[PDB]
This record gives C-alpha cells, structure tokens and sequence, in this order.
C-alpha cells in the first residue's frame, strides 16, 4: 500500500491527516506549528523535519493557503521525490497552477493531480469527502484505493486542472445559495418572523429532499423535448417556482425588501431548467 | 383525540391523509376523483361522500390546487362544520387569503390555520414534514399534538398569515436556489465536466454539511461585531466565498458563459452574511 505524505495541517488539512493515520501505509506530515503537528503525532503520524522529508512518501497531500505557497511546496518536494511520486493538490488554486505544475513536472515521472474536497472538517475526519480529481487516467485508477479511504466520492473530473474546475462550479453554487439564504432572512425579518425558525425548516427539508441538488438530474443542457420523460415534472416545477417566487417578490414589495437574486432567478428559472415559454 | 378531515388527496394530499390513517382520531376523506379515494380506503380511511360531509370532523385538512378553490371548499365547509372547529390549508395561497377567511369565519366560531408544508411526498407518508403555522395561540395548542403525528418539525410562525410568509421565504431559496444550480450545471458543461458526477458531488457534501440552511443560524440581520461567536466563522466563509466565486466569474469569462446570479452573490454576499468590508 501507498506510504502517505502530507503537508499543510490547517482546518481541513489536520482531519484528513487524522483520517489517513487510520490507513495501513501510514502517513508522515508536516506543518510550521508545533500544535499542529502533535496532535497527529499522538494519533499516530510520522513527524517529518522538513517538506524534502516527506518526499519520501509515494502519495503526498498538500493543503496550504494559495496557489503561491503550493508552487513553493512542490517545488521543494519535486527536488527529491523518486519517479512514480505522486502530488495531490487539495487547497484552493487556479486551475492552470495544476497544468502548469503537471506539465512541469511529467518528464520526470512526478504526477501532480489536483484533489479539491467538500465538504466539512468532521466529514473529512471520519473519511467521508467528496473529491473531485484531475489526473492521469492511470495516475488516477493508482491513487483511488488510498483515495477512497478518506472519500465516500471520488470523481475523475478530467485531466490536471478539471478537478478545479468542478469544484469552481460546486462552489459558485454553493456560495450563490449561501447569499440567496441571507436574502431569504432579510425577508423574513421585515416580515417580523423567526429567522431560526426558518433554518430550522430549510436545514430539516433539504435532508428530506436533497437540497439544490435536487434539480441536476440532466446529463446536458439541452431544451427538454415533450418526448422526454422529465419534460411534463420540470414544466410542473417550473410553474411551482415561478408562482412561489412571484409570491415573495410581491412580499417583498409590500415589507419594502429588495430582492435582487429572486428577481434574477424567476426571470430566468425557466430558460435554466431547459424549458423555456 | 379530534377526528380528522382530508379534502384534496393529490400528490401531497393523498401521503399526508395516508399517514392520518394512522391517527387514532382516524381520518375521513374526500376528492372528486375516485382513483384518488380508492387506495386510502384501502388503508382505513373513511370516506366522505362530499365536502359538506366532510364538515362533522373537528381538525379538517385541505390541500388543493389554487387560491380560488380553497375559498371554495372552506365557504363550502362554512356552512355545516360546527362551532371551534379548525381548518388547516396546507396548499399555496397568497398570504391576504388566510387573513381574509379568518375574519370570514369568525362568525362561525370557525378557526383558520394557514400550514403549508416542505418538503416531499416521502416525508409526508412517514410523518417527517416541515409545516409552518399561523395561527392564535389556543388553536395552535389544540391542534398541535394532532399536527405532531404526520410533522416532524411544527413551527408556529405567528398569527394567521405567518405561515404563508414563512413558507414564502423558504421556498425563494428553494428556487433561486435551484436556478443557481442550473447556472452551475451551464458552466460545468461549458468547461467540459460531467453533469452526472457534479450532481452526485452536490447531494453528498449537501448531506454532509446541511445545504444552504447552514449559514441560517442568526436571530436579526445585523452586522457582526468582532466578538460575535459566528464573527470568525463568517468572516473566513466570506474570504472562501469571495475567492471561489472570483474564480468561477474568471472560467466563465475563458468559457464564454454568463453567470449573472454568481455576479450578484459576489458583490452581495459579504454584506448578507453581516461582515461587509470596511
């Protein structure tokens, strides 16, 4: 089995270096604070004295701030790592830092694969991540076993840099709903409601339902044709929407709450959902 | 205790009154269509040959498919329920609606809820509905044992009104929501990525972390002050929020797609979270 590396203990770095103390290979780590590193040491990590240390390991995980300090990590690692090394990128990059260090670094036998996560500190403890990886089909069929160790999914996103870019399209939704619910609770508060009360409502329905996910069930964006299966239940859903969110707009206007990101979404759920008037 | 009326057993009517049925009050239903009566029969429920029939029960549920059918059946019920009993509607209607019949009613001694529900038809036939309640306070004491059974979550959102608005709320960021999802799926495309894979990423994180309802854990809207528990937690989700949402505006730009809800959530987003930038 694959001997582990990883550098970079942070707030999602330590729990899936805690999670991978729990793989047989084993796993040495490294990180600037001393308390970052000695809670791993007493779960059973090997400290290492430095990142050329850690070069050593055949798969080695890197979660640091910017692309900046992964270009500088690799960099280090890349001058003493013996052919077949692999390099997994988890922390927020660009997704050209990927192609570019892939790129770089193939003639040598290193595999830079980027491996962004979603999503939680205490999912990542109890192995429980996504992951979504740009590889090597061979790279990435090598490393999926250790992989799926700390990751109940794991996706080949596509070459180097595809793993970032799906998690770019993960997240904007993420981040867009993140400011969609802050706009749901400005209404609701001019509407003299409990705000906790309703996180309670969402939190417990998107368990029943799925949450935003609920709605990616195509495989293309393609207009739905009346042939299709899904046609006649997204015409339904599409008339639920547009009548909910014309109901709170009006709302909105009578609590005197602007709400630009449901005036955007009924003006173009329609033509989103692949059936347009 | 109260016995329980059904009219409207549709795709989310006919799992609620399923669940009724195990209810020891038991519930008596009715609906124009026989296909839809004929499979509570067959689970013990009772049924009604008529809404006018239907009017004996103390708690009576209607889950119909508009505003003006709703005024229909309750001015229907108006004239045979007897004096304190409750009306529940669980279906969509405008939030003046249940204001309206409520002073409608206060004749009869007939009380109005407006409950609307969330979220599924699975949810409704295991009893682990959200509901949201507007209600006076003693009609709301009445009932709610009675909600309890077929409602894992029971909100008393207010007065009668309150329900409807709530649910408003909700169900805008269901649907903005579901239209930042399609954004999504419009950019992953764009990029060359696999629907199928990103949809199973989104449900399973989703699963995990708790979907959007996460950041919905604020009493007001105000600005947080540094020593505000939530304060560093919001401030490093706006920072994370801010980074990625700059990167899927820039592959959108290599992409040649436009992603105007992700643009809004951008600008927005830190002052909606209650840490904007000095």
């Amino acid at each position: 089995q694959l001997k582990l590396g990883y550098i970079g203990l942070g707030n999602m770095g330590a729990p899936m270096a805690t999670r991978m103390t729990e793989w047989p290979g084993g796993v040495t780590v490294y990180d600037i604070r001393i308390e970052a590193m000695t809670p791993l040491a007493e779960a059973g990590a090997t400290l290492a004295d430095s990142v050329a240390d850690v070069a050593a390991a055949d798969l080695i995980h890197i979660t640091v701030l910017d692309d900046a300090q992964v270009r500088e990590v690799v960099g280090e690692l890349a001058g003493h790592a013996k052919p077949g090394t692999v390099i997994a990128i988890h922390s927020t990059i660009s997704d050209t830092t990927a192609v570019e260090l892939a790129r770089d670094l193939k003639a040598r036998d290193i595999h830079i694969v980027d491996a962004p996560v979603s999503g939680g500190a205490a999912a990542a403890a109890r192995g429980e991540l996504a992951t979504m990886v740009g590889a090597d089909r061979e790279v990435y069929e090598r490393i999926k076993p250790a992989f799926k160790h700390w990751a109940a999914v794991v996706i080949h996103a596509g070459e180097p840099g595809a793993g970032t870019r799906m998690k770019l399209a993960r997240n904007m939704l993420t981040f867009t709903s993140y400011a969609a619910a802050c706009e749901a609770m400005k209404l609701a508060e001019a509407a003299g409601l409990d705000l906790q009360a309703l996180g309670r409502v969402v939190r417990h329905t998107d368990a029943l339902t799925g949450g935003p996910g609920a709605i990616m069930v195509r495989d293309n964006m393609k207009d739905l044709e009346p042939d299709n299966f899904l046609y006649q239940p997204f015409l339904h859903t599409r008339g639920l929407g547009e009548k909910d969110l014309s109901l709170a707009l009006a709302l909105g206007e009578a609590v005197s709450v602007d709400l630009p990101l449901a005036r955007l979404a009924y003006e173009g759920l329609a033509a989103g959902l692949g059936v347009p008037h």
